[PDB]
This record gives structure tokens, C-alpha cells and sequence, in this order.
């Protein structure tokens, strides 16, 4: 059909089930209908819209040029997670591109927050993206809508499914750079529709020398002999990535950006999937041949548990947002 495993990137419900007694449970509340932003706000050209109202000039070279680049972060029990750390890749990503979003990082880190508050969203899916604009300014689209999973939550608690492509591979940094965050997935879509086609969650790309890049929306993250490694080189820096290494340095264990080979992919003792939209998912299977036992790994579930965690504890990684 038309329709790939990817999420549709559009506002949605407000809650979804998930696995009872497990780390990801939602917030219990309302929204009060009275206002129109509830369950999403959108910020576009300086005015506030319901989302579903939300649209940009056609004519804008973000759209024919792809010509942006973009960020997530999201809400979880009215905690917005690292919002400093994604504007400062959000704007270090726009320099690089000679991009100006004509804010600055706190006027940004105002707007972005309002946008939640505004669309009482205690679970949230925050996009900000900055583009080149059309007649020359640079048009910067904030948004705050119900919280996407790239993987469901049943799929955090038991894991998934994945291959690795026969047909595709990950663009390169030369081309189009997978190091700023994009909005460019030709690859990332046909990586998915081969996972459709062969009856797999999703797609693990390598790149051009056979080393792991990263998968459709996500970063991969390798366990082996109690060692966790990740891509350095044809991956987004991922933030959930960051988290990860940092999790892991606290219990203990080592863990490196580095190339890793398509052997050691293979190889693996466990496998995870890394991204703001859902955290940390175990990769069950790769071309259909168990990883371990088949089940989430131990020291993903470590770490996927203290993620979660995190999201409850005062301290530098969380803000409490303000309704």
C-alpha cells in the first residue's frame, strides 16, 4: 500500500495504552476544550494557531529545497527533557547550514514552552524548525502536539523487530549530511517500506563502507561483552544517545561512539533503538535470527528503565513546565 511503518507525523490522541505496571505510563488529565489550542499548539510566522489550522507557504525553499533542519524534544509528566541541549543543537545545526533563526536561544526556549502550556499537553511531541525561508527570510515553525511513538509502547516494554536493507543505505555525510538533523528521508523511507515488505518492525542502515549509520528516526546502540557502542560517524549525534552514554557511564559500564562494523551488528549481544520520540527500544531479532534470546537484553532494559526514570527527577535534565 501508500502507507510505510514509519508514524504519521500530525497531531493525534492524547493517550495511548501501554504496558500495564511497566515505566511509560501517561498522565491522568483533561483537556479543556473551551480553549481552541488545546491538544496542539503551533507557532508560525510570530501568531499561535490550532493545529489543525497549522500551514506554510508551499513556496517556501524548506519545502522544495528541503532546505532546514529541525528538532524534538518531548514532554513527559509536564517535564520538557534537555530543552537546552536541542536548542543548542538546533541552532549549532542552523549555523552550520547559514541558516539564522533570528531568536535567540531563550526567546526560542520561552516559545517553546508557552507552546505547551498553551496546548495542555503533559506528554508532548515539540518540533522547532528553522528554514530557508522565502521572499530572503528564515522561517522558523514551532509545534506542540499529543507524544508520537516511533516504536509503541508495547514495543519499549518487549522490543522489536529489524533488517538490514538488501537495496538501501544511509546517505552519506558528503551528501546529504545525516549529522544535522534533517527532514531529507529518501533513504530512511525506502529502508522502511523494505522492512514492510519483509515483514520486519524497521530497517538498521549501514553506510557506504559497511559500517552501522542509524535507523529511520533513530540511533542504534550495540551491547557487546558488556561494552556499549554506537556510530560516530553517518548517525544524527542523538540526544537520547547522549542520555544513554551518560546512564551507562553511571552504572558502570563502557561505552563508545566509534564505526562499528556490519560483522559486529551482527554479532551482537544485544541491540537497541535510541530516539527522543519513545526513548529506548530493544531490537528483539536482525533478519530474523534472535539477538540474544530473542527478548530485550539485560543492560537495555537497565538503561531503558533509568531513562524513564529520569523524566520524574528534579535536576539539570528536566524542567517543570508551567500550565
Amino acid at each position: 500500500t501508500g502507507t510505510s511503518n514509519l508514524v504519521a507525523v500530525e497531531p493525534g490522541a492524547i493517550r495511548e495504552d501501554t504496558p500495564p505496571g511497566s515505566v511509560i505510563q501517561y498522565s491522568d488529565y483533561e483537556l479543556d476544550h473551551s480553549s481552541p489550542f488545546a491538544g496542539g499548539v503551533a507557532w508560525i510566522e510570530g501568531e499561535f494557531l490550532p493545529a489543525e489550522d497549522a500551514k506554510i507557504s508551499i513556496f517556501d525553499t524548506g519545502f522544495g529545497h528541503s532546505d532546514l533542519t529541525y528538532t524534538v524534544a518531548h514532554v513527559w509528566h509536564g517535564n520538557i527533557f534537555r530543552l537546552g541541549d536541542h536548542l543548542d543543537r538546533l541552532l549549532d545545526g542552523a549555523r552550520k547550514l547559514r541558516l539564522d533563526a533570528g531568536y535567540t536561544k531563550d526567546e526560542l526556549a520561552d516559545i517553546t514552552k508557552q507552546c505547551v502550556s498553551m496546548s495542555q499537553l503533559r506528554e508532548s511531541f515539540v518540533n522547532l524548525t528553522v528554514t530557508r525561508g522565502y521572499g530572503l527570510t528564515h522561517q522558523v515553525y514551532i509545534y506542540a502536539i499529543p507524544y508520537l511513538w516511533a516504536f509503541p509502547p508495547a514495543e519499549q516494554i518487549f522490543g522489536t523487530t529489524a533488517i538490514v536493507p538488501r537495496h538501501v543505505r544511509r546517505a552519506g555525510r558528503n551528501t546529504v549530511d545525516p549529522t544535522i538533523k534533517n527532514y531529507q528521508w529518501g533513504d530512511l523511507t525506502a529502508a522502511s517500506f523494505e522492512a514492510k515488505d519483509r515483514g520486519a518492525r524497521t530497517a538498521i542502515l549501514l553506510d557506504s563502507d559497511n559500517c552501522v549509520a542509524e535507523g529511520p528516526g533513530f540511533n542504534v546502540c550495540i551491547v557487546k561483552d558488556g561494552k556499549l557502542a554506537s556510530p560516530s560517524r553517518n548517525a544524527l549525534p542523538g540526544i537520547t544517545r547522549k542520555t544513554v552514554f551518560e546512564i551507562a557511564d553511571q552504572m558502570g559500564i563502557e561505552a563508545t561512539l566509534r564505526d562499528v562494523t556490519s560483522h559486529e551488528l551482527y554479532d551482537a549481544d544485544e541491540l537497541m533503538a535510541v530516539t527522543t520520540a519513545g526513548g529506548v527500544t530493544p531490537i528483539n531479532s536482525l533478519d530474523g535470527e534472535a539477538i540474544g534470546n530473542g527478548a530485550p537484553g539485560p543492560m537495555t532494559v537497565a538503561i531503558r528503565d533509568r531513562f524513564w526514570a529520569l523524566m520524574d527527577e528534579p535536576g539539570p535534565l528536566i524542567e517543570a513546565i508551567e500550565y
